């Protein structure tokens, strides 16, 4: 029925989130109902590697609190069995939201983009980058509920799974994130560094504006070969789009990481204000 973690609750009956590496389910504080928790638990289904990425979404979240980025309340770590305890984001994940409305318009791009920044600040200063960025990975909060503006929404970075510390003088080199959302260095198995997760960032910008993300294949291999034929990487973007936003685009989705805007660039562009 009912099982316990420290002072939370849940029953499994209360399925949130299924995948390959954990599963998910709603739960609550056991003294404030009200208190709605999300129950992250290993996938025993893929045990080892399960047990091994919840083990370090747990070192990495206890350095990282930030109101946009999804909070780990408490954890419970064992030989056998791994918990986390994180904030219930009731707005569900921005590739749902993003099928409803079909498309954001630009001033709700600006207001999440701003707050996706304000996280990326934190892990850029923190050295940290995520690598699996990507819609499904963004959790909406709305605490409002059907009374609530856009300015309302809360967006929240989820799934620090994948995430490491990278030395300012080193590159990573791990074949990891979702191919659609990868960084062409990252998918043609390159060295790579926090400039990936601008990549993966201008894509999901891109999606929020076309409902569509910019690059497609019918496989991985396929987009791989199609970045590594492809020296000039330029998305179809909308005509009527605002010319700040397509400036933004461009320099994000950038082939080269060279080339690609970095952080100090990202965080002032004007989009970003107004
Ligand atoms: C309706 C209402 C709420 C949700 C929801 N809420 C969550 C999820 C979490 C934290 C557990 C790790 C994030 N806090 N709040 N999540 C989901 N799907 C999901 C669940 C785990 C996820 N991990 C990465 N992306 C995920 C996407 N659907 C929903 C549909």
């Amino acid at each position: 029925g009912t099982e316990t973690v420290g002072k939370f609750e849940f029953s499994r009956k209360d399925l949130i989130g299924h995948g390959a590496f954990a599963v998910v389910f709603k739960g609550r504080h056991r003294a404030a109902h009200d208190l709605e928790v999300a129950v992250k638990c290993i996938n025993k289904k893929n045990l080892a590697k399960s047990q091994t990425l919840l083990g370090k979404e747990i070192k990495i979240l206890k350095e990282l609190k930030h109101e946009n980025i999804v909070a780990l309340y408490d954890f419970q770590e064992m030989a056998n069995s791994v918990y986390l305890v994180m904030e219930y984001c009731n707005g569900g994940d921005l590739a749902d939201y993003l099928h409803a409305m079909r498309t954001l318009s630009e001033d709700t791009i600006r207001l999440f983009l701003q707050q996706i920044a304000g996280a990326m600040r934190l892990l850029h200063s923190k050295g940290i980058i995520h690598r699996d960025l990507k819609p499904q990975n963004i959790l909406l909060s709305n605490p409002a509920g059907r009374r609530a503006n856009p300015n309302s929404i809360r967006v929240k970075i989820a799934d620090f799974g994948f995430a490491r510390y990278l030395q300012s003088n080193m590159m990573a080199a791990t074949l990891c994130g979702s191919p659609m959302y990868m960084a062409p260095e990252v998918i043609m198995s390159q060295h790579y560094d926090g400039k990936a997760d601008l990549w993966s960032i201008g894509t999901i910008v891109y999606q929020c504006l076309t409902g569509k993300a910019p690059f497609q294949a019918s496989s991985p291999q396929d987009l791989r070969l199609f970045y590594e034929k492809n020296k000039t990487l330029v998305p179809t973007i909308p005509r009527e789009t605002s010319a700040p936003l397509r400036q933004l685009l461009l320099a994000l989705l950038q082939r080269n990481h060279k080339d690609r805007m970095d952080f100090d660039e990202f965080f002032h562009h004007p989009f970003l204000d107004a």
